[PDB]
């Protein structure tokens, strides 16, 4: 039977699903690790033990235990990201969407969801691989990993919570796709991993980590790179927050074993209730428990790895959204409202720069302010709003990704850079937010193709171009069709530094994506804070 | 006789001179101090002793002993600034241009030439007061003062070379205009002093110094303000250069008396031959001997005086040229040539920033470079050239004057700001130099009116507007005609910060002259260098 697959871990029974008035197979909820519960909390994942009989994989698995956003009850705009299933510490499962009829050896794409390393589910609607699998004819896999303290608590030196166990979860899932995707029609020697936000940073992290390099062929990173100021911490800081977390739940702090044990005896929702209290600064776009530069998953520091060429040389396609910042100013910067034009005054502007560059002395806050203020119109509320929006995005997503792409391109075998600047017509968020963080995902998964979701004709077109770019790249390492007649997506080179915009308009090539600011955030400011 | 005047110092015989096919009286070379020769070198000026008989004032006096530019032998472009008379330590004289018939009590204007405090003459052609006196009907006085070491050597504590004796010379000249201009038809209670470059800085210095405040009514400052980075030094630095000068001429350095005596025995051209060797840095737009914040001529520091409102509150009219920098890059920055487009490479650009901000650490040089580089076109030779041109001007003339005008306007009784951005059609300098430093002077003195000099019809028009602005302001404290129908030169206010362009085009008002950069040069950079 087409829905029955015999893997190396046991037999799996999938289900047939409808898509764009046709059908494909779907194996949902396949396990790849032993339930990380009980004494296994904070501990590295262990391979799932084989099973006899057939595993029922026709319904989604549970969602990792996480923090849930309640800032806008009812609002689809924010709930479409919250977990849509029972949360449980027993979260390690993966989903496979296979074409019909089953391929013999087709291209594979593994999706790693984002969420700030503190949230995320594979089961969300926007992450439905059926549209993409069906339309591009690829085996779509979407894994899951532990988030928040559960997947990133770090007491370096102790094997009870080494840290980065969340990245290992992903590696585990990848190991399985490598040892078994062939029984699903997929070709293991041609797997592309791609992510967004924390997922884009995770991809970049597997490219750097020696232990993962051999498990994939190409990579796609969206609005996220490993060297982002929020994507990682030092063992010292990881240790500091591990303890402080323990201090909020009144735990014995005489030793690591002492602390870890107290934490393992707490209910999941108790570590989550106090999670946000460990941050070192009043900040925006920063998360408590995130990957830590331990010395194992990451040999040395990220910066020296990038400068030494110590990383998987392959092809990569990456890009960013026009307005990455807005989403975080709405939730944390004073002056922004989901229901107003949110024009910002001088006072709130400066309160914004303090919140955005939390690790900056008073001289740095001045540098940032000077670099982002039009003194000929200093009290223009729309300019202070759009300036704040820029600071948050440039510092957190764009200038960090441009530093990665430039360092990478020097030893890689192909780079393709994009700039998504199209605001979907059916967005429920205010206009001042613009091309919001993460909203390029719907086009990647092809949601515009389903009529009932209400996208325009040109939007559905954009979605097909993009699915064909991602899918073509995943297969060949080049987003462009061999002898096509369409516009070519030029290659990014240390010299030209070309890139393209991705919107419903005639492709346009450009150069040096936001260099003026990228130089301020990568060269000048870093140096300034060092000298002062 | 109209050409005979009986002053409080003695009788003076002037001469009748032709101007625009008419005539006016001219008393040239009137003495106002005792010859500062011999043991009087570096010493404060003493009032000229009265004389019997009639003093012959029909020919120009001698020029102060100074450094002469020989960078372009023959070139009118540079020689029109060199001394046109025998140089002599016996330089303290003044020139008066009086209308015909002699007025009873007309407005007076006293001109103080510029020259970096190291050069300058009242006798230069461009400084001929006859055109202005005649055309506007004012008594035009042009004084002279000692420059270079001769007028600015400073060994604080010693009465043999207190320093600022060059500013005192000017004060002396002003004291005379105050005690005698009435016998020339001038009204002493309505005298306007105006200057350019070092002269503009001298004016501003009399506005600050208690000892001069009572000797004039209004002030006009052109391309120069007292708080310019080149206009003054500390007693410590003045002392350092006084000694080093002594070290170049092999002088005994055991004591001030020891040093001063050796210097007083040297021929004038010997102190000049080594003058430029005392500068502390490899620099551009910096001069050896300049005014020093002693504690007498200047009560406290200039910055605290400006913040405390400690200065003559009156009306002032001031402005700058579009391209103040160019002239100094030509002479000292590598890459610039009087005969080429002088496109600058990255290497020379950066060699330029080092030369322009001599007192800046490696972090500051980076700030300046980042603030003045278009990274989307970083290797555009015309952009690096125009950027360098801007740095030099903003840091040395514009951003410093805007800081003065803003501090002043807070306690003054009227401010009028202009921006001269018209390149004369007959200029002999290359185009890349633009609206060159000091070339607005010809319009102030009305040279365009004389046909044979070859100016265009619209240029002569511009010259008359300007002479009427300066002359009207000198008389009333407002550049505009009471009930005129012409365009009004708006007043500059802390709030609006309005100003006008001064060119052959329909007057246009604007706001915040170069604020983006002025904030970088007045607030950020200063602070940066302090913290680092």
């Amino acid at each position: 039977s087409e829905l029955l697959v015999n893997t190396k871990s046991g037999k799996v029974m999938g289900t047939r699903v409808p898509v764009l008035s046709s059908h494909i197979s779907a194996f949902l909820g396949i396990p790849f690790a032993e339930p990380p519960v009980g004494n296994m909390r904070f501990r590295r994942p262990e391979p799932k033990k084989p099973w006899s009989g057939v595993w029922n994989a026709s319904t989604y698995p549970n969602n990792c235990q996480q923090y849930v956003d309640e800032q806008f009850p009812g609002f689809s705009g924010s709930e479409m990201w919250n977990p849509n299933r029972e949360m449980s510490e027993d979260c390690l499962y993966l989903n496979i969407w296979v074409p019909s009829p089953r391929p013999k050896s087709t291209t594979v794409m593994v999706w790693i969801y984002g969420g700030g390393f503190y949230s995320g589910s594979s089961t969300l609607d926007v992450y439905n691989g059926k549209y993409l699998a069906y339309t591009e004819e690829v085996v779509l896999v979407s894994l899951s990993y532990r988030v928040g303290a559960f997947g990133f608590l770090a007491l370096h030196g102790s094997q009870e919570a080494p840290g980065n166990v969340g990245l290992l979860d992903q590696r585990m899932a990848l190991q399985w796709v490598h040892d078994n995707i062939q029984f699903f029609g997929g070709d293991p020697k041609t797997v592309t991993i791609f992510g967004e936000s924390a997922g884009g940073a995770s991809v970049g992290m597997h490219i750097l980590s020696p232990g993962s390099r051999d498990l994939f062929r190409r990579a796609i990173l969206q609005s996220g790179s490993p060297n982002c100021p929020w994507a990682s911490v030092s063992v010292a800081e990881g240790r500091r927050r591990a303890v402080e977390l323990g201090r909020n739940l009144n735990c014995n702090l005489n030793s690591d074993e002492e602390l870890i044990h107290c934490l393992r005896e707490k209910k999941p929702q108790e570590l989550i209730d106090v999670e946000w209290n460990v941050l070192p600064f009043d900040s925006i776009f920063r998360f408590s428990f995130v990957p830590v530069i331990d010395g194992e998953f990451f040999p040395t520091s990220l910066e020296s790895m990038l400068n030494s060429g110590n990383f998987k040389k392959t092809q990569i396609l990456l890009g960013v959204n026009k307005d990455e910042g807005s989403f975080f100013l709405l939730y944390g910067a004073p002056g922004f409202s989901k229901d107003s034009e949110s024009k910002i005054s001088r006072e709130d502007f400066m309160s914004g720069v303090k919140l955005s560059v939390p690790h900056a002395n008073d001289l740095g806050l001045d540098a940032v302010t000077l670099q982002y203020t039009d003194w000929m119109d200093d009290n223009n509320g729309i300019k202070n709003r759009d300036g704040l929006d820029d600071i948050v995005g440039d510092h957190n997503v764009i200038c960090p990704l441009m530093h990665f792409v430039n360092k990478y391109t020097k030893f890689g075998n192909g780079t393709y850079l994009y700039f998504f600047n199209h605001r979907a017509s059916n967005l429920v968020w205010p206009e001042w937010m613009g091309v919001i963080h993460g909203y390029e995902i719907e086009f990647v998964f092809g949601l515009p193709l389903v009529k009932e979701l209400n996208y325009t004709a040109e939007e559905e077109a954009l979605s097909r171009r993009i699915m064909h770019y991602w899918a073509t790249f995943a297969k060949t390492g080049n987003p462009n069709e061999p002898h096509s007649q369409e516009s070519k997506w030029p290659l990014f080179t240390t010299k030209e530094q070309k890139f393209i915009d991705l919107n419903t308009e005639p492709m346009k090539v450009h150069q040096r994506l936001r260099v003026q600011m990228c130089v301020f955030w990568n060269q000048f400011l870093p140096k300034l804070l060092n000298a002062t």
